[PDB]
């Protein structure tokens, strides 16, 4: 019924040299058996590291963050660019984004939209806050999200779309996650179509490790993760394995 | 009298692997026959094929900006980050962040010195718009900015800081230049002292070309240039030699 599961890492901004060759090797020593597919987004300066040193093919490296036009913006790096460099992931509209570097629900629409155009692959995230849930706007909130980066996209694009949730309140029960991608699969399957929502891949970005990850990969309506601290570690690979 | 002339390179949100191999090897081949630094700031993900392929040691690599802390910051990179990559110098506080990434003077001040306290070297810009030119408030501005950065760092700091004047406001006559420049200095000379005026360079960051670099260079005041769209192009050359 499932469809490919996800399991991305998410470094953030952390690493050095050494511990990403040490982690590198784990990874391409871990023979995956499973039909899956596993993203590693490294920070910006790491990338190319990452792409010499990766070689498993299972693996496909994303960028963490970009902006739509190559020009005159010290300091950030485009999807042209990306492309240049043979990256075709990327994930937008993080939490931390949003919260700490103004990244609105148009300004993450729009970076989709523009991704989706350029040919990327996209990891777009969604999800309330504490003050959000308490006020029981939990699905408001994360449909509205969802929303905003569907009406900038053909039903074509969703073939290149893949979405993560983040409890950010939490930042959760895995009853509690099953049940906000639930009703994103529902809404989907609604407004956009039942064919787009049962082939959609919803990833869990909430705190997930080798502890809990096959827990939550029992959920009907989880199809994989995007990992945070736990990506840093051995321990990445139980969560990939989790998704058998 | 005047101390070491800088030329920094600033590429914002440009090249390809292609363009870049072109351009550094012109870089490589230049001979330089006088004491100036050259730098050059590439785009976050060219940052390592640049460290390669440069070998001309009168040119250090530069970040275009950075976050003080490793940690949970999506998109973003790290001075720790950069200092394990072997990259000693960042641009903080250039005119497109101010402006469309919410660097106020206060984010600015305190990356500088977090940038100090982690031993880079920082080229700290600063810089007023048309309407702030307009309201004859430019030494307002551009002493606000300064002051604002200088209050966070003690008196030995300055070895590591250049300033960048960017006339916003135009992005200006080598006079207009000169004039601000000028003012920077002595208020530095006023405020900080008169050793640390002498050898600080305040370099100019509006439209340097070919064409006028020399007349620039020739103002008591300007010890060389945070380059633009001209240090794409092999007459980045021609802007370093202006400095003889
Ligand atoms: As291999
Ligand atoms: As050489």
């Amino acid at each position: 019924a499932k469809p490919q599961p996800i399991v991305a890492a998410n470094w953030k901004c952390n690493g050095t040299t050494a511990s990403i060759e040490k982690l590198v090797q784990v990874l391409n020593e871990h023979q995956i058996d499973h039909d899956v597919q596993c993203v590693v987004a490294p920070s910006f300066v790491h990338i190319p590291m990452v792409q010499a040193k990766l070689c498993n093919p299972k693996y496909a490296v994303s960028a963490e963050n970009a902006i739509a036009k190559s020009g005159a913006f010290t300091g950030e790096v485009s999807m042209p660019i990306l492309k240049d460099l043979g990256v075709s992931w990327v994930i937008l509209g993080h939490s931390e984004r949003r919260t700490y570097y103004g990244e609105t629900d148009g300004v993450v629409a729009q970076k989709v939209a523009d991704a989706y155009n350029q040919g990327f692959m996209v990891i777009a995230c969604i999800g309330e806050t504490l003050q959000q849930r308490e006020a029981n706007q939990t699905a408001k909130v994360v449909l509205s999200q969802t929303a905003a980066i569907a009406a900038k996209l053909p039903k074509e694009a969703w073939s290149q779309i893949v979405l993560a949730y983040e409890p950010v309140w939490a930042i959760a029960t895995p009853e509690q996650a099953q049940e906000v991608h639930a009703l994103l699969r529902q809404w989907v399957s609604e407004k956009i179509g039942n064919g787009v929502a049962t082939k959609l891949r919803i990833l869990y970005g909430g705190s997930v490790t080798a502890g809990n990850a096959k827990t939550l990969y029992m959920k009907p309506d989880i199809n994989g993760f995007l990992v945070g601290g736990a990506s840093l570690k051995p321990e990445f690979r139980d969560i990939i394995d989790a998704t058998r």
